[PDB]
């Protein structure tokens, strides 16, 4: 059974750098997502990173909350995700913490598309650091969480589909669950 996702709802927006369009989730005034929004379609084979990034400037970044933009005050790169740093506070940032998890484990995913939420669903950590997600194109960013009393752990953020249909990503530090890394390789 997964768990009421009002509280993750409220966090979710969307983010675009060029024409890569992706989900964010914003805490307090950060809105974390994968780094790869800021790959074109050709950097997405064999990106050089630390290069792409110190070519964006703020205003490359749109970040909107329904049909709010914020205005985007810094950037920054931990490991797989982009921090953004807004001029807004999120005034519905719940309790939360991240949290690593293990396999074995179960969580809940609140699929999303262009920021907005689609779905909710339970996935399982497979041994080989693998789900079996319901994610379509334009779902990276999506989270995955557990709720403990009040608290809303996040555990988990969406990367990418492996050949089989499996499907992975990273914790909110930006660390892969698993040996993969964010190329389309
Ligand atoms: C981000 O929205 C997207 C999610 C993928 C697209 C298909 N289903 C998903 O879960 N991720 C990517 O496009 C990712 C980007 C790299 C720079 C990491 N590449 C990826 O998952 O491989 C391309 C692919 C597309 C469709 C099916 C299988 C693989």
């Amino acid at each position: 059974m997964a768990f009421p996702s009002g509280k993750v709802e409220g966090c979710m927006v969307q983010v675009t750098c060029g024409t890569t369009t992706l989900n964010g989730l914003w805490l307090d005034d950060v809105v974390y997502c994968p780094r790869h929004v800021i790959c074109t379609s050709e950097d997405m084979l064999n990106p050089n990173y630390e290069d792409l990034l110190i070519r964006k400037s703020n205003h490359n970044f749109l970040v909107q909350a329904g049909n709010v933009q914020l205005r985007v005050i810094g950037h920054s790169m931990q490991n797989c995700v982009l921090k953004l740093k807004v001029d807004t506070a999120n005034p519905k940032t719940p309790k939360y913490k991240f949290v690593r998890i293990q396999p074995g484990q179960t969580f809940s995913v609140l699929a999303c598309y262009n920021g907005s939420p689609s779905g909710v669903y339970q996935c399982a950590m497979r041994p080989n650091f693998t789900i079996k997600g319901s994610f379509l194109n334009g779902s990276c960013g999506s989270v995955g969480f557990n709720i403990d009393y009040d608290c809303v752990s996040f555990c988990y953020m969406h990367h990418m589909e492996l050949p089989t249909g499996v499907h992975a990503g990273t914790d909110l530090e930006g660390n892969f669950y698993g040996p993969f890394v964010d190329r389309q390789t």
